[PDB]
């Protein structure tokens, strides 16, 4: 189908999903189901009668379940949100998602939106440094790669596993392709902790156990009383990219899907909900900040570029594995298996 | 540079060979140390004051490994010889590669060896059932996938992860594309113990722990004594491959590379050292047998298409990892680092 932006308001769009049983069920790409509380509570409030039924699990799980779902005909989400880019177009030319452009579909950074309305950039999230501001004074905070290997930062470091999540492996991958494997060698005798769950670095230096990482997202407008700050480098890149969503075509609450995703696009959500930027070029940067296109130390179409070739990505991947070691622990979403309907109880 | 078959005996290698000090580094994939225990031997009976200092690790290590020591010129082995048969046109293009047709290369089944001499098929290994003769009488020896899920095998199966060596995994996804993804699921309600490491089903079924398991090697020859039997499907697929060896062009001692890849070919290593297939076509294979080019049910060249698309693989070992759970366990051969020099201590 050849579709046009939907041109409803919100509220026409909210009339109708509740005619389709009050939930639209989203697997969402994450590491904890807390990461997505935000987004469900808001949704929830501004639409009384809808339940945002959304479940994390890491992306490198969800797409797997979602491929074995359509291969066994058992497929449950109405709608699919994650980091692994390059399954959007493989689904979309699998014929399965459903080719809708949200309200506010014409003020999508190109870049961040499928042509035909296959599948949609919701929100930018960026990875790069996040610092105790009370073990680090401004001056100290590092910002640079290199930076991390001074002496007073030895047993001070917290990183998520990059061989457990491949944004956080690009981080390393742009690093290495910039200073060479040298970095990741001293990088190590800096007797970094490493976990996975990207959300738990930020955790851990929040409650001061740990002064910095750089392979965290984070708050581009830090609440006051805050002791954590997310800090661009001032040359070196850092990752970013647009978290992509789709809905499927045979949705069980495809109306749901769309107040969904137009609500996502909302100009509210884009400045108010979401922590980072906008994949909106009518939205402003927050305060201080450029548009994530405008940087350039960051480029979120070298990301998807990187994802699109696997076997480039397991063969860095592995040897990065020879100097960090296997990802030890539980994955930090739990685990959910083949089919869930709702989030881990 | 184009090249001939070395038209020295095996004598003449080893005269040049003895020479270079007295050792050859041999990266070999294997589970453990001890499998590549019966080639060492062989090799260091048959040439007095040459070590075959053959070092085992997963070869999904070894291949990181080699990459990461080529990328910083740090490489170590003469030879690598690994069942991730798709690293060594990608090695040879790079041009690490030495082209060496060893004696008898005229020999080698022609899908089994490099035109150039980039590397060449050492012996062959398949994966299929090993049973337990003193548990399972004859008539009742699980030969077929579907056999695996009777009732009395519950609890009585041992399984390597699929998801943790790629010729495990391809048995799966052979067995998939003929019976669909409710055999995989069947399977778990057997209540199948996995492990890591291919020995380890076998070792556990020899000490009568477990009964069967349809992803293990095994003697085409049973020794006299035995209580396991390695046991063909009667029409279902089973996977086999030749192991790729190459020697490296930067290899510090070349003559004793040329000296183990010709021994690897001499007909003596191909009938009596090598305990599955050959991959010679003027070796007969054992009596009940046939080359293993010529079965209906097993095609080494698939495994080699299968392994050249990482992303087909990738999305298919994560869906097994669905089904079976992340791999638990240690890795079997222990953990070597970059830089093995030695087998572990
Ligand atoms: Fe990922
Ligand atoms: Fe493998």
């Amino acid at each position: 189908a050849t579709v046009a932006p939907d041109t409803r308001s919100l509220d026409e769009i909210y009339q109708s999903a509740l005619k389709e049983g009050g939930t639209v069920t989203v697997y969402a790409g994450g590491d904890v189901q807390s990461q997505q509380a935000g987004f469900k509570q808001a949704f929830e409030n501004r639409f009384p009668g809808i339940k945002l039924n959304v479940i994390v699990d890491y992306s490198k799980y969800h797409d797997a379940r979602i491929d074995n779902q359509l291969a066994t005909d058992t497929l449950i989400p109405d709608v699919v949100q994650l980091q692994t880019v390059q399954d959007f177009p493989r689904w979309k030319k699998q014929g399965v998602l459903l080719n809708y452009k949200p309200v506010g579909w014409d003020k999508v950074y190109p870049e961040f939106r499928d042509a035909d309305g296959a599948w949609i950039g919701a929100y930018v999230i960026a990875f790069s440094n996040l610092v105790n501001t009370q073990l680090l004074n401004e001056k100290s905070w590092p910002r640079e790669a290199n930076d991390y290997l001074r002496p007073d930062l030895k047993g001070n470091l917290i990183l998520a596993y990059p061989n457990d999540d491949d944004a956080v492996l690009f981080w390393y991958k742009q690093i290495v392709d910039k200073y060479g494997w040298e970095f990741v060698e001293k990088l190590q005798e800096q007797d970094p902790v490493y976990v996975r769950g990207t959300n738990v670095p930020g955790a851990q230096i929040t409650t001061g156990k740990y002064s910095a990482t750089f392979t965290s997202s984070g708050a581009l407008v830090p609440a006051a009383g805050s002791v954590t700050r997310f800090v661009l480098p001032k040359t070196d890149p850092f990752v970013s990219w647009a978290q992509r969503a789709a809905i499927f075509k045979q949705a069980k609450h495809p109306e749901s899907a769309k107040l969904y995703l137009s609500w996502l696009l909302d100009p509210q959500t884009q400045t108010q909900v979401s922590r980072m930027w906008s994949v909106r070029t009518d939205v402003a940067p927050p305060a201080g900040y450029k548009h994530i296109w405008e940087y350039s130390n960051t480029r979120p179409q070298a990301f998807a570029d990187f994802m699109s070739d696997r076997g480039a990505v397991e063969r860095f991947r592995a040897q990065m594995s020879l100097y960090v070691g296997e990802a030890k622990g539980d994955p930090t979403p739990g685990w959910l298996g083949l089919h869930p309907e709702v989030p881990l109880a």
